[PDB]
């Protein structure tokens, strides 16, 4: 596995022509440059495992819409594995200190782990946002912190196991917490705990610790 | 629009094939977990063209990043001082994303010269990332190098009023963390007349 960075000329057929010389990519992200000296440009980065990386290269550089191109560390080796953390301010930054402190000592031995969250409330807002953790590259572990989350909320909470994500909730009203994998009434052992559980180094598994 | 199909060699040079004949943003990766696990995830931002493969486990057009997570602040350093700015900018957040706005807060803790500069820069190949806060108690070298690239691809850089020639060359220099947070989200915030460019180079705080 192999990260490369790439700019270009936002053209059409520019990603198939891409995407064909490479005849394994794991990863491919592509989107349009906003701001910046290249803004209106397209960002393109792949991940490849295997095969000619150093050909592609030079195969590559040939095309007269390339601007940039590089090599990079792909970013489960720069930003890692992800912890989201959905719901009220207070709670979410209470439970981002806890996950933030406990991610701080474990990427300092290695591994990767980076803490995201956003907060935002409303049964459909929230719902909507549960449901696209599924869609977030690297997610594992999803932090629900509010006081009150129900009605569709579960529900997308109950859709989430089918995708391996797991979900810890504090110990609030609603429906929620029944479908979380865990209830926990501290905000910062909550965040603790999802990076303990996500980490290689911690003997800690939400699965190890049932029927207490 | 959203896809899940088999995970073979060269599939996207079907798919951007069959695009190129009928792409903003497109994103792929593996699923390593749950049902779909091996499968790989394709989404792009011709349903007809392509249902027409076996191949394809499922479907289903989605909202978008921008849509849900929108914009957002990335946060860099020592894990007490990245918590003080995140508190600040999710408190912000929180406020702004109560209308319209979709701005979140990602944070990593790294130290290191080198582990942190190498951070700094991944940030530019980081979708709708549009401001970065240095937290940490000093901070100097290739990280300061990083930093000057990194704002030349549009992304502003804000730093606490640590040791090191970091503070020089950000945008801006804010001394109190939770106050660092709050701004970084004034300025992506399109509700907030707020704006890191109408402070250029001032410090802010003892
Ligand atoms: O992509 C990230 C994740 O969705 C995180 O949970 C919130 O911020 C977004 O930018
Ligand atoms: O994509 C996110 C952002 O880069 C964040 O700043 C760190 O964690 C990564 O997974
Ligand atoms: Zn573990
Ligand atoms: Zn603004």
């Amino acid at each position: 596995l192999r990260g490369l960075r790439i700019i270009a000329e936002n053209k059409i057929g520019v990603l198939r022509d891409l995407t064909t010389i490479i005849a394994n990519i794991t990863f491919a992200q592509t989107f349009l440059i906003k701001h910046g000296e290249h803004e209106g440009k397209a960002l393109i980065y792949f991940e490849i495992e295997g095969g000619d990386f150093e050909k592609i290269l030079e195969r590559v550089k040939t095309f007269d819409y390339i601007i940039e191109i590089e090599e990079e560390e792909s970013f489960e080796r720069v930003f890692g594995k992800r912890v989201i953390i959905l719901g009220g301010g207070a709670l979410v930054s209470q439970v981002a200190i806890g996950a933030i402190s406990e991610a701080d000592r474990h990427n300092l031995r290695g591994e990767r782990i980076s803490v995201d969250t956003m907060p935002v409330v409303g049964e459909e807002e929230i719902a909507e946002a549960v449901k696209a953790v599924s869609r977030l590259h690297r997610a594992e572990v999803l932090v629900l912190a509010g006081g009150i989350m129900g009605g569709k909320i579960t529900e997308e909470v109950k859709k989430l196991r089918k995708s391996g994500i797991r979900v810890i909730s504090l110990s609030m009203f609603g429906s929620v917490p029944d479908v979380a994998d865990v209830v926990i009434s501290d905000p910062v052992m909550a965040g603790t705990l999802a990076v303990m559980h996500i980490s290689e180094k911690a003997k800690f598994d939400l699965d190890r610790v049932k029927g207490r």
